[PDB]
């Protein structure tokens, strides 16, 4: 049981190898999740599951630079279910996130920043109970 919206520090950055797990539970009649892997003010990764969008779910993927977002990345696998327990996995590769859900894979997501190490902190946030956020090196 953590406080949302939660800061985990990512310690000298992200690194090939590195696992996130990131485990809690959707509420009720949940719009949004947000996972973002920040360097500084920049955002790196933002992972948002929309619940809502125009009655349609969808994980909308992306990067902030100097405070503009660019090109969205949509998926239209939604694995979240409002009430349910999920666990979050990204695996940091040379080249992408990856994210598995539940143990399915789900998406990937190329390298925009590439300091890896300086993508130092991991904001989790939106309508979830947040049971816990680790990282381990696989
Ligand atoms: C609907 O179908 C498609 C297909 C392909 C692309 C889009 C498109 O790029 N959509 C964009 C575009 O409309 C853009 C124009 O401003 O706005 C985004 S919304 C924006 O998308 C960002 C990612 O690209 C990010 O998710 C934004 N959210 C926030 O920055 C944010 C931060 C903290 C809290 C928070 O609460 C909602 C939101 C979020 O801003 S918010 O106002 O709705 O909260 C939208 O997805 C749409």
């Amino acid at each position: 049981m953590l406080i949302v919206p939660y800061n985990l520090p990512l310690p000298g950055g992200v690194v090939p190898r590195m696992l996130i797990t990131i485990l809690g539970t959707v509420k009720p009649n949940a719009n949004r999740i947000a996972l973002d892997f920040q360097r500084g003010n920049d955002v790196a990764f933002h992972f948002n599951p929309r619940f809502n969008e125009n009655n349609r779910r969808v994980i909308v993927c992306n990067t902030k630079l100097d405070n503009n977002w660019g090109r969205e990345e949509r998926q239209s696998v939604f694995p979240f279910e409002s009430g349910k327990p999920f666990k979050i996995q990204v695996l940091v590769e040379p080249d992408h996130f990856k994210v598995a859900v539940n143990d399915a894979h789900l998406l990937q997501y190329n390298h925009r920043v590439k300091k890896l190490n300086e993508i130092s902190k991991l904001g989790i946030s939106g309508d979830i109970d947040l049971t816990s956020a680790s990282y381990t090196m696989i």
